[PDB]
């Protein structure tokens, strides 16, 4: 049992919200690399922790991430001209480089100190693994960019599906680390037809790991069928792989009630599907399942496209593409799920571990501890699944 | 003159709102029987007094009405599977029967209950009881469904405003002489009198009024008397015509939304069928309303008001008499500000409603039994009427039953 | 900086807000003459300072601006029947003359005279319907504004209903620097200078202020200035530098705290000044093309104002068509009410700072009981005007003797 | 077995064609009474036998059917003004009354006797059983309007679903005399609406008459297969009418007016006792032919080839036979895919298609007979007494003997 | 120069038409495997040589291809139920098998009937059928662009509303790449040359012809040339020059006289060849974005194939996105059947000329009992491939030992 006050602490991320300041101590994904295109390419709107951002690739191929609004009079730089090593606002011709210096002011006698003085709120950025990463916490707190759990280096294929979801981050993550749901919700899609697991969790410093224990066809005398989802705090999940490639979900709070859900497949080129394969398989294709902004066309008004006939004709949910089955469940709990009223049981140990871990971490960090996960996962402490006796993937 | 405070009191239904608790002391329509369909059918979304509900018919053909959200993690049950005695949440495969019993849990070894209300099918509607369980009366018949051999045709519309203004419009004999002047024509009336003399008689369940107009002849010793019955909290028995009867009941969905049910009832040989009614009122689903019964007419489209029709001599230039009503209800805004109303002679019925329902909710707040419950409710023999009546006779005294044969 | 409270004070108009009361000390455009049409024509919804209004023209041809909501029980009179010298509500058939007298109630014995509906004195000038929306005993006689001297003038209006607060809109009209930047693909129109950083000079007046924007001209920048001069007329009019054929004015009426009716006027001699539809084509404010039937822009944040990226890499500055749509993309993205708290201004925003200083002054003064800015003997007239000329560096531009362009 | 020239004889109706003038020997439905509205009401467009017609109700309530094109310079009279006992073309203000008399020529001096001496094509008309009818034959062949087969008297409720279909009429009528199809196509819809038989293969039996033929379909009952027949009797009333087997409460009729060679007005009618017969909208709902939901304002269907008639594949995997909603819509899916004019030249017909074969024989025979100058089939001295029926009937009483009347009370 | 009649002979495929009979001597793609999917899947409508077809995979997984119209009264089998070993017509419940056999006729007693259906084969992502005389059906051999089952073959399908021949002409026309696709396959694809006007040579074979486009290489143009070799495999298949990672083929199938199914293929080693959706995305031929559910393009003459005039000013050649889409606009605007009568050809069109000659000759011969081009021991096999390579100025390209790309 949690309280309204506890729920706000965990979930809110905008402005001063403790969880926000915590999360900004980690390098965060801002948008997809496919969004910023070639040098001088079209500016792009993104949103993180309640802050509206421009992103764009300059003449030299450097990618900046900056406050969306012009330091002059707050017009949106997303309309700006991205040329000649800059991004120039349309209103008065102020030009910012990717580091947020004002290179020029078309309209102000630049033979005067306003050009040199004025810096524009801008952020360090890194391109890794198909995403633009930014560091949006305090300047000096900025760690070296250490390649994450799900991309050793870059001889790996990474295939991303992005979705902008209109609900809070914490419910979306919970759903990643929820072993039981796969046996009901995903049961027309997903070596065990076992609907009920026994849950066991072992906490670490990056987050936690948990194994879910199911009975295979028979041989459950000697056998446990184990599915180990790792939680990498604050917002990543390493989904138990398949025979071919690895699967991770990382969520980024755009604000209190919206989230950038990245669902990744990754591994050996020979074995990991290309972006458009992945997306079609997940039913998350721009132009078909998503609008040009990676928001979903499935929605509450059309009931996530549910087909009652497919349901009567055997299909469990009548919803195409497994994440969209998650999305229907997630969005219906509401913009921020009211955890106060939850009725949890043996199958939800994982969600409870996450609740505990994060509330502690934010409390800790808010009392001045180092932020959870910024300690002294990694590319070979990831997820697993095997029929392991009683008591990553590549080529 | 009302206060901003009394108007909150009269109007608000959500949460603890007094008028809320009061209303949940009657049986209430949740949705139509047509919506629920065959046993094992598609679950249905509904809303009442600011609660979200699933309605579904199970394999036995029993209808459940329950909180919309799963007792587990609050996922919408409206997506669940309705089959094999129960409704199953998609997420973790919890399954409820209609009574709220968590029959089975897919991922786990009278354990846990889910909020679920008693239900009752009657005259084309699924009723439920949302008051404290121990208060539930036995389902008497409403005053507009004698028995099962009565044809009951229902127009449902979901209107985006507060309930009270919608009812007030049912108990407002004057309006039909202006607003519906092109649709209820000297439908046909034996009077050109637009200004009816109003008279009221308070009762145990609400009240009756009369609207005494000058008939097309004999007005020396003759009134044309129209009588309407208000059945608290939110029901009006409209004067019939001489083939069938008319009734309106309004369920508040929340503080600014109402399920408006407009019924035609009587003897099947003489009462129009559902779709016929709908076409007449222009409330046909897929023509006038979307698949959830919300109008396609709205402020942006000006309820399709035809400015030429109006220069041609149609009065409102909006097709379908209730839509003409809707135009007026919705413009007063999502809760009418009765603080700023300048009422007159024709508003006597509305005034009695204003007073009675305030007394009732005040009374009820101080621990009185809710208006119209108990020994007090109306039934078949209380009714509306219309007839040419001699001025020597009191209308209070007129012995009218519902038109039939 | 400015403080949060100052911004609130300067911007909000709804209900009791001082700026609201102040602005209602001036006759206000409510809507266009062409909206109200013929005697006994369709009634028309309008909005000013957060009140909903009906405009209609009775059988006699008098135009009325009253409260939208029926005095009886509050239905909208916009649905009413406009005939026989009044507007009849559809609900119970109360009928109101333009003056707000209730002529008749179909539902009542006259045992009618009692009730008066909120109604405002009206005036028809320069293709607009005007109303005096403040305390009646303080209504001035209607004099001709600076941009419509008398009746032989052509006045061509683009009306646009912008979903943002009025002050950022006017700010955009008293800003000469932006024409070099935003409008560089458009006002590249007649301009005898390619200066981007004009020097700004102000002259406070009793009705507002004249500013001037001095650029180096194309020839003889040695001893000559290109002078463009704009007049701010409180509370929300701008007189824009004319071209050599007609004049150009902006008047903004706030419909509420976050919406403004925006009027962009071409005016001058009938045979030099474009007609209404030419003006809307040029500005891309054509109803049915660029605007819906209520004058709201079909361009919006979601469509990115139809900004065209290929057109931009092709040499077009903004990629947005219609010079004002270009303003519009800037204004609406600053937010419903612009946060001046966060501005970082330079020498170019001098006029803008004058505006904020003058108008904060005038509202503070007004809430003390000073006469409201630009009322009475102080009001600008025909003889105040904007202008563009090449002027000697040795002549004060304030002294330069300009008249509005005609012939 | 049939050839191309037989098919054109049977099917084509436009101006030239024999089948056309054979059909113009009967009164024909032109449009619903509902369409024509009030006196002075909006004019309506209709089309029969390749002729464009205006339909309007004049100031007196008299209903005219005329040619669509103004007799002046050929503008469409559908756009005209319907007032003051006439219909005035917008172009030059010529005004016609319901009998094609030119009342006025607003732009011609009445000093010119053109006014008195121009006549516009117009047909005799009749309002009956919810429909406007016109006689389109030569004037002097016009019969009296005898009350027809499926609207006995005036106190009968007649509930009409109209549907304009873009194919030739014959293949549609064929659809209505084909008792076999319902056990496949309407198999999820007439779940054994009720039928007392699980029997698909019905032994057919014909019997010529003077107006058409009565046929029956003998089916094994779920009860007393030993010595009991379940008769399902259709009547074909030439040219293009079918009295379908009425269910327990009301009678069902179909009548098809060819709009031209490749389009057909299809009227599907429920008729009987006011208390027993459903109303227009309830019927249209049932049938899924509601204007504004399943059809546009011209009674044209929204279901079409392009959208696969809203066939729902998931519904069909759920055990729904056709995956199409509304039984006529299932017929339509089939009738239209056969193409604008079905090529009977490739038909591989069988014992269950006897009905259709007899239909072909008759109309091919009666059209050549008429093409020769004999009275057209159905005309001469050849109403509601002969009807469809259905019963469990003993095995030694011939069904051509059965005394069954139209379903009333 | 060609005559109206020859053009008729070359292009028509429906019914009588000889070029119809000739083509129906080859195995023909009918539709994609993806379309029929699961056993008991949704029946698919197709169209070859002027006949409508039903395709469907049955309970066991066999794929039948048949005449669309039911043998009984000619309704569409496309609307039928595909279960339990058959496709059953909805009308009267006749049920066919993949082979044409009527297993059952619901409304007909129980106490030989056969429907037009063709031999089928699944390969390389396609359902093929043999739609010519049964006893002239050859064993199905691997086509030159999909050798074995360990190839990755990724197909884009687009139903195109013009005649097949102008579409194949477009595949064998090398000089077009340096004009139409100049913004797409630049000095994103890269070619080792800037030369637009190449010296061409043609070698006629039994199965069609090979030809070579000799561009001068960016460097060493004196003693080495850049050879790009296309292969025409009759009747309507082209093997396009590979890139360095994968091969590219185009097969066309006449749906009728004025509509072709166009299949544009990427093939090679799994580790080097794109998957379907990557292919489609790159060519902008994605179902739901560029094409409707039937693979018909959303680009068309009405919308000018989405020609972006601003991008053309920016320096994009065609302003049409997706290199095949640039092709489509040229092909379609030529008209449903291109009138070669009005063609004025030149050097660059040598291969096209060669096609017109070969195929006119092949069809004339065929009519008088010659064997159909590229059947029997004459057939192209996988040993045939297109290549690009920098080759010594005095090596005969005809003899170069080139194998299709793989590693
Ligand atoms: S607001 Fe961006 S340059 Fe002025
Ligand atoms: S929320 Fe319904 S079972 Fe989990
Ligand atoms: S509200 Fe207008 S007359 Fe009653
Ligand atoms: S064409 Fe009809 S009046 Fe002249
Ligand atoms: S038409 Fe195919 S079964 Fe009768
Ligand atoms: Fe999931
Ligand atoms: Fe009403
Ligand atoms: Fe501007
Ligand atoms: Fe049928
Ligand atoms: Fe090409």
């Amino acid at each position: 049992m949690m309280t309204h006050e506890e729920n706000e602490l965990l979930c809110r991320v905008e402005g001063d919200a403790p969880m926000g300041r915590l999360m900004r101590r980690h390098w965060t994904p801002i948008c997809l690399v496919e969004e910023v295109g070639e040098p001088d390419g079209t500016p792009v709107k993104a949103r993180a922790f309640g802050e509206d951002l421009v992103v764009f690739r300059d003449s030299e191929g450097r990618v900046g991430v900056m406050d969306e609004y012009c330091p002059h009079r707050r017009a949106s730089l997303v309309y700006g001209r991205n040329e000649e090593g800059g991004l120039r606002c349309l209103y008065h011709g102020w030009k910012m480089d990717v580091d947020g210096n004002v290179l020029e002011m078309a309209s102000e006698p630049a033979a005067s100190g306003m050009v040199d003085k004025v810096k524009h709120t801008a952020y360090p950025t890194q391109e890794w693994a198909g995403m633009v990463w930014a560091y949006m916490g305090p300047k000096e707190t900025m760690p070296e960019f250490l390649p994450p759990a799900w991309a050793p280096t870059a001889d790996t294929r990474v295939s991303i599906a992005k979705v902008l979801l209109p609900c809070n981050w914490a419910q979306i993550l919970e759903g990643a680390i929820d072993s039981a749901h796969s046996s009901s919700l995903h049961s027309s899609d997903m070596p065990s037809t076992d609907k009920a697991p026994r849950m066991q969790v072992q906490r670490t410093g990056y987050g936690f790991r948990y194994a879910a224990l199911r009975r295979p066809l028979s041989n459950a005398a000697e056998n446990d069928y184990v599915r180990s989802t790792v939680f990498v705090a604050p917002a990543t999940a390493l989904i138990p792989p398949n025979n071919l490639y690895n699967v991770a979900n990382i969520n980024v709070p755009m604000d209190d009630t919206n989230t950038a859900f990245y669902f990744i497949a990754w591994g050996h080129p020979s074995q990991t599907p290309e972006t458009e394969t992945w997306r079609k398989f997940l039913r998350q294709t721009v132009g078909v399942d998503l609008d040009q902004n990676y928001r979903p066309l499935r929605n509450e008004a059309n009931k996530f496209w549910q087909d009652r006939n497919a349901m009567k004709a055997g299909n469990f949910t009548g919803i195409t593409g497994f994440p969209n089955q998650d999305v229907a469940m997630w969005l219906t709990m509401g913009p921020i799920a009211d955890r106060t009223h939850d009725r949890l049981g043996a199958s939800d140990l994982a969600i409870v571990e996450f609740r505990k871990q994060m509330l502690d971490a934010v409390k800790a960090f808010e009392q001045g501890a180092p932020a959870i996960g910024t300690g002294v996962a990694t590319p070979t402490v990831c997820s697993f699944q095997a029929i392991v006796p009683k008591t990553y993937v590549w080529l």
